[PDB]
């Protein structure tokens, strides 16, 4: 009802969206079509937990140390 | 096998404990023998998401003051 094609049996669908979107080249731009009318006051409140990966562990330390200085 | 009474039907199964055990009194204590004889090295790693409750935000504050006081 935004004026798209839904040629689909589901659960990929393959949208074709109407010629005046230009906007509407991936998949990506389709979820916020729909989290914009559905309203972005409609995602929920969460929070990630999680291991980061070992490489990426230490890389403040650089930092800290110079603002340990400007202290 | 650790010589204890289970007459259960299941979920809930009340046990009775062989009579020299007298460190399981608690449900808990029960938990701890499960998680002894599997291993304390079979309970895998994994880290908690949350909001935490609107009270304890800002607790830190005045120890930061006078942990800034120090350097």
């Amino acid at each position: 009802r935004l004026g798209c094609r839904v040629e689909g049996e589901g659960p990929t669908y393959r949208v074709t969206p109407p010629s005046h979107r230009l906007d509407l080249r991936l998949e990506e731009d389709l979820v916020e079509e729909v989290a914009r009318i559905q309203g972005y006051e409609t995602i929920p409140l969460a929070l990630p937990a999680f291991f980061p990966a070992p490489d990426n562990r230490g890389v403040e330390a650089p930092y800290r140390k110079e603002q340990r200085l400007r202290e």
